[PDB]
């Protein structure tokens, strides 16, 4: 039996990036799906530690917060960078991608349908600091910190693909980020969990806007 | 000269946790206020990767995001917990730290009016999970993982206390945070920064509101 589960929602939301890592990464892994009738029932929730999910267990090691769960498999696989500097650059990207993550989120659940126009309108100018990124790390033709690929790698390139959901042909403005998706999500592992049943007949968020 | 420089506002805010850990570690920084004024003019503002303050310089090291900020102190000071596995639970503390942060900047600057008590009456809902993790660790007599203090326990240590603030005596149901909250602010060089002038006489938000 694998080391990790994943305790979620029938859905992609804040385990789709930790769930390209893991695949991209050739780790096992197990889901454990919570029904929304299971959710209501309340003994799940009142155990879980912030009252939410995902949940993620590592052996024994008992995790929640989905960016805790990113930084703790970039720190055992490996996908933090090449040093103390590195590092830190890493998270500053994801910071910047969970800041974008949950606007899009407030967007979905709370907004959608006043909400949207605004939102596609401010995109570019959300986008363009990862673009700004790749642009000073080798011309943008590896990843978004340094010559490895790192958890802020997935979790940003989760965030490009969903925003394509919501407003295609966004990256056009962005010729890096746009060879970039393209580029990660060819790779050989993560292009055919991309494509498979697991993560296709998943929705992206709970509430089935996108 | 010393290593470190804040760009900031002159609040508290997103640079209060980062400023009580490094005058609790002993280490020198400079000052930059950023005047409201200023700020207008826009050209620093065009230059920050966010187009957002804190800003932070470490040498040749120039980085943007509180939390970034807050990692790299904790992953080049030694406060990031004693192993991969306390360094996950530093990172859970810290998310959920930021996630009620998030919604306690929600009610200070777009909904103060209506939304206060909806807000103080979810409050203990919202801090019982630092107690339990208090409750979990030591008998919550030491920090908020492992033996040795961590970043998570500065920036958990200032959402206590701006809440207090906000919601006088909504500790008291809590014995181990509030105790926890004594002894961290009793520690001596932390004692003095939160007496200083340049703590007590920033205000805790852009809007004045607290
Ligand atoms: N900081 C946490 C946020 C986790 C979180 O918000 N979880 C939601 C569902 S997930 C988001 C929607 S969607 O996209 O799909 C939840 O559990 N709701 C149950 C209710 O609170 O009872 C993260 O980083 O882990
Ligand atoms: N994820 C970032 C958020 C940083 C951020 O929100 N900065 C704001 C004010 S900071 C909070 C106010 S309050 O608390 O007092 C800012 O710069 N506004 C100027 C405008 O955006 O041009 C990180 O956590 O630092």
């Amino acid at each position: 039996m694998p080391p990790y589960t994943v305790v979620y929602f029938p859905v992609r939301g804040r385990c789709a990036a930790l769930r390209m890592l893991l695949a991209d990464q050739g780790q096992s892994w197990k889901e454990e799906v919570v029904t929304v009738e299971t959710w209501q029932e309340g003994s799940l929730k009142a155990s879980c530690l912030y009252g939410q999910l995902p949940k993620f267990q590592d052996g024994d090691l008992t995790l929640y917060q989905s960016n805790t769960i990113l930084r703790h498999l970039g720190r055992t696989l490996g996908l933090y960078g090449k040093d103390q500097q590195e590092a830190a650059l890493v998270d500053m990207v994801n910071d910047g991608v969970e800041d974008l993550r949950c606007k899009y989120i407030s967007l979905i659940y709370t907004n959608y349908e006043a909400g949207k126009d605004d939102y596609v309108k401010a995109l570019p100018g959300q986008l363009k600091p990862f673009e700004t990124l790749l642009s000073q790390n080798q011309g943008g033709k590896t990843f978004i910190v340094g010559d490895q690929i790192s958890f802020a790698d997935y979790n940003l390139l989760d965030l490009l693909l969903i925003h394509e959901v919501l407003a295609p042909g966004c990256l056009d403005a962005f010729p890096l980020l746009s060879a970039y998706v393209g580029r990660l999500s060819a790779r050989p592992k993560l292009k055919a969990f991309l494509a498979s049943p697991e993560y296709v007949n998943l929705p992206i968020n709970g509430n089935g806007k996108q």
